[PDB]
């Protein structure tokens, strides 16, 4: 026979405290872009991109971020 | 037989204080991007990208990362 | 006596020729400008500019300047 | 007496050819400008410029210039 | 007596001939300014430039400059 | 007496031949400028200059200076 006793107790304070945030900047892609093209043979499937493109500020004034896993297997 | 006893007990405090989160800055691609293509033969899937792209600014006033795992396999 | 004679004869041909003038750019002022002030004590007259300003084009398809000048003075 | 005999004779061919005049570019001022003031006590006059200024493209498809004095004093 | 005898003759041909004049670039100021300033005590006129100025681009095609002076003083 | 007889006979062909002028090429003030400025306590004029500035490019396709004096001083 098979017993199997699980008492995982968490009482975990994943905490975080700032008094202030503040006076934030993010200036992706001040400058100038420029693109030339001239006599192109393509003979396949193209992607192209060009300018100020995925530019992310995250500003979690927590972020606190918590990841938990139970794999219980029986065979 | 088989007897499993399990106590993982965990009190534990990830913890994070700042008095002032500020005065941050983030300045990418301040400079000109130039780019000139003449007489180019692709012959197969191409990819391009120009300029700024994918420039993160994370500020998590906490940022408290925790993870945490429970495998459990029994044969 | 004074006799004064005055023979300035000119058949002089400032001459300018151009087949094709053209695919000419001009882009001043591409990026960004960004000015941020504070707490300033001004206790006299003041000037300011910022961005793009007096950007000249000149394009003269002819641009053929002369000049001339007769002073005659007589005591 | 005085006799003054004056003979300036000019024929001359201030010229100039082009076939193909372009393809000029002009790109003042590309990048990004900041400026961060704080805590300044003038007490005289000012001025400020910022940015992209008093950029010139000039392009005279001639582009001939003449100049010509004739100062002719007596006493 | 006085008597004065005065022939310039000038069938000067100050000539160009360019095929094709093309292709020229100007990039000035491609790069980034940034400027930061702090507790200045000024006591007297200011002048500043920050940025692109004054950046120039002459492209005479011709660009055929001719200069004359005849100053002829009697006493 | 005063007989004086003159002939400037100038002929003089300052010329400039080219086939092909171009693929010039101009880039001042490619980096990065910065400046950090603390406590300066000034008691005179002050002149500030940052970044590219007065940047030329002649490019005169003919570009034949030619330059002429005639003085005649008589007493």
């Amino acid at each position: 026979s098979v017993q199997i006793v699980y008492k995982p107790v968490d009482l975990s304070k994943v905490t975080s405290k700032c008094g202030s945030l503040g006076n934030i900047h993010h200036k992706p892609g001040g400058g100038q872009v420029e693109v030339k093209s001239e006599k192109l043979d393509f003979k396949d499937r193209v992607q192209s991109k060009i300018g100020s493109l995925d530019n992310i500020t995250h500003v979690p004034g927590g972020g606190n971020k918590k990841i938990e896993t139970h794999k219980l297997t029986f065979r």
